[PDB]
């Protein structure tokens, strides 16, 4: 018993951390077989930066000007090329501690470990959310450009974020591992408009199937309310609306617990309706959404 | 900017990382040197578990019955003993994999990292506080006993925790690695009573400066208070009294913003007053404590 934010164990991400510097600028580089992945902005210099003319910037650049450090060793590089707003520097030698991976591309919605690197070095590792409006509320210092979010199933680690930049709001941008943006995001120091954000429903319903299972259970209310019902307090609340594949998705969760999906939702409405009236559920005092229904499943199980 | 629960990077305790099975029981070793450390209670039956005896128990095992295996291969175990409640099992193969590692006791209020493991596989990690009355609010299920707590400095790892118990509670007890529980905990499935708990004040108010940094600024007011007033409110409402160590160990941070320790005590003073109002710090609707100052520090700065 006992409930987490758990990251994954990111020793397998460890093993492909790499520094990457250009010129002035070092930032994180993720090593996987023969190369080396990074944000393509590395190749900037701050006058670029308000609208850096990344094809012309790079033309500049040659092999040799990518300084890869794997802590102790340096990487030739024989190779170099920009995939959308990643740059991928092929060198010589194949990471002996290369991991079984994918290079994935979450859903809003979804979770995952980021492992924040400075310098090729990993400082420490947290669970978070790719928010609706494709976001991360992370925690990211100048230097962490490079640090990647993923996710592990038994060995294999698929790798679907790469960190990118921090917008005006504090809040945080990234790709995808072909360098493609999640959002509408370009990676220039602009101010750029995040979508309207919701909260992940499906999520806080699963957080609710933990607490149940783990105790917390004042909540649990003499109601059951329908799609319709709870999708106009879902409206509201600003709440992702629900669907059967979110119903669905929750299954196991109403089946171990014996709580009907639509009972758990009814629960939900009463708790946007009238707050927590000064309690909290699994330590939290506010509805937590950055547990996945599988999250859930995975942590109350055992999972390894 | 932005601030998470941040876990340590747990590659370098994955790799020491064991399975140890005798007779029936199955849990968590953790391999450092030639030497494989795990929980006493794993030479436990069910019958024994009420009040084993456990120097009776360990007197009819033999070397050949401590199973212990990291993961693909077998350890050979040529000694075993008892110290305090964790056994020692003498193998013949030193970890290659054996980072540079210290065994500490941490004091009450201090912070570290979990990697929760089942049948020596790591599942995932947390960053978690030793509660001011010795228990840890942890999530384990059965099998995790032996999955340790940890800090690293640099490249060295500080061993504090190994998990042992879960109280009827649902709250977790445990050990040093040299075996001594923290709190007045006994390895017996019984009924204990776990002091009363306060929240750790020192870490709340070095939170309440990471708020101020990131940018969570509207709790500041126009007051000022004194250690006695400030422990006055601190003993009404459960909260560890502030000492003039804790206000020196809060020094940088006080520096680096130009808050006096004793303004964010007034700030903290009427959030326990009037509550947040609705209202969030650092995503969270409660008042943190599982941040200490270093943590602040070293998450605001970028250590690796
Ligand atoms: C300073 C910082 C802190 C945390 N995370 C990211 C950053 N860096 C940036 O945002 C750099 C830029 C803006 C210009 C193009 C390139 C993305
Ligand atoms: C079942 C479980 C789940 C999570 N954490 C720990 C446990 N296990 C125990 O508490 C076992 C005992 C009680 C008897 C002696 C030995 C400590």
């Amino acid at each position: 018993s006992g409930f987490r934010k758990m990251a994954f164990p990111s020793g397998k991400v460890e093993g492909c951390m790499v520094q990457v510097t250009c010129g002035t600028t070092t930032l994180n580089g993720l090593w996987l077989d023969d190369v080396v992945y990074c944000p393509r902005h590395v190749i900037c210099t701050s006058e670029d930066m308000l609208n850096p003319n990344y094809e012309d910037l790079l033309i500049r650049k040659s092999n040799h000007n990518f300084l890869v450090q794997a802590g102790n060793v340096q990487l030739r590089v024989i190779g170099h090329s920009m995939q959308n707003c990643v740059l991928k520097l092929k060198v010589d030698t194949a990471n002996p501690k290369t991991p079984k991976y994918k290079f994935v591309r979450i859903q809003p919605g979804q979770t995952f470990s980021v492992l924040a690197c400075y310098n090729g070095s990993p400082s420490g590792v947290y669970q978070c959310a790719m928010r609706p409006n494709f976001t991360i509320k992370g925690s990211f210092l100048n230097g962490s450009c490079g640090s990647v979010g993923f996710n592990i199933d038994y060995d294999c680690v698929s790798f679907c974020y790469m960190h990118h930049m921090e917008l005006p709001t504090g809040v945080h941008a990234g790709t995808d591992l072909e360098g493609n943006f999640y959002g509408p995001f370009v990676d220039r120091q602009t101010a750029q408009a995040a979508g309207t954000d919701t909260t992940i429903t499906v999520n806080v319903l699963a957080w609710l199937y933990a607490a149940v299972i783990n105790g917390d259970r004042w909540f649990l209310n003499r109601f059951t309310t329908t799609l319709n019902d709870f999708n106009l307090v879902a409206m509201k609340y600003n709440y992702e609306p629900l669907t059967q594949d979110h119903v669905d998705i929750l299954g196991p969760l109403s089946a171990q617990t014996g709580i009907a999906v639509l009972d758990m939702c009814a629960s939900l409405k009463e708790l946007l309706q009238n707050g927590m009236n000064g309690r909290t559920i699994l330590g939290s005092a506010l509805l937590e959404d950055e547990f996945t229904p599988f999250d859930v499943v995975r942590q109350c199980s055992g999972v390894t």
